[PDB]
């Protein structure tokens, strides 16, 4: 009922979405969600900061612009909406457009639809919109995983992956097993001891065998400040790649992997 929360990039929005929906790639800047099994349109969102009348004059541009924009008010949000039908592939769609803003700060929404279809949805999301006030500090907190995380989980199992083969000749299938694989490639050295991002690529790799052995392991993102990272939930806890290899490596302190991944079963 409540859905999926989504927050952005530097934390500049959130919003609810339908639990339905999953995100997917729409280019630099943009976020989009749909339903991959019953389609019932998508749903994209950009946003921009600029001057510090940035918002109101996106909307007034909009209105000023589109003579078929009228505003609406959804949520706190004065919208410049309208609507157009196109035709591509020889299907009849709809998409629905909303511009609003507050401060230095615009959105552009839009909700592509088969003709005919309800734009409720999207009307639903913009309702729980919400642009961050820099100054105000927002707890940490754990949301569904975000594609931006999804790409540097799977980035950082690759690259141990790639390194296993490499080093040890050997393959890897991300169970309990290539635990040693891990520790056989930080013995021999091959991982500078001052790169932070192939320690956390171990740490990420860890993590994804945990989610493969143990039922109840969960990808999330951590939005913690300006901290916006892949984790782990369990047992009401968070398991964080970062404490797997490099806490201990930034401290001079040995990596011991089984170790580490037993930690994060047992909290001991």
């Amino acid at each position: 009922m409540q859905g999926k929360k989504f927050i952005s990039p530097g934390a500049w929005f959130s919003m609810n979405y339908p639990s339905d929906w999953n995100e997917f790639e729409d280019g630099e800047g943009s976020f989009l969600f749909y339903n991959p099994d019953v389609w019932t349109g998508n749903f994209r969102i950009s946003a921009f900061k600029g001057n510090a009348s940035y918002g109101k004059d996106a909307i007034r541009q909009e209105l000023k612009e589109n003579d078929s924009a009228s505003l609406v008010k959804i949520g706190t949000w004065d919208c410049a909406y309208s609507k157009e039908m196109f035709q591509e592939e020889g299907t009849y769609y709809t998409s629905h457009l909303w511009i609003t803003g507050t401060g230095n700060i615009a959105f552009e929404c839009s909700f592509t639809v088969p003709k005919g279809g309800s734009a409720k949805e999207a009307e639903e999301v913009i309702a729980t919109l919400e642009a961050r006030k820099e100054g105000e500090k927002y707890p940490a907190e754990l949301i569904p995983v975000r594609l931006s995380e999804i790409y540097q989980i799977n980035e950082g199992y690759e690259w141990v992956v790639s390194t296993v083969k490499q080093e040890l000749k050997k393959d890897f299938q991300g169970v309990e097993e290539d635990l040693e694989k891990i520790q056989q490639v930080i013995d021999s050295g091959k991982i500078s001891p001052k790169k932070k991002d192939e320690w956390l690529a171990i740490g990420i790799t860890v993590c994804a065998i945990l989610t493969n052995e143990v039922e109840g392991m969960e990808w999330k993102t951590l939005i913690d400040g300006n901290r916006e990272v892949p984790v782990l939930e369990y047992q009401g806890r968070t398991i964080d790649p970062m404490k797997i290899a490099w806490s201990k490596v930034k401290a001079g302190q040995p990596c011991n992997i089984a170790e580490a991944y037993q930690s994060a079963i047992d909290h001991h």
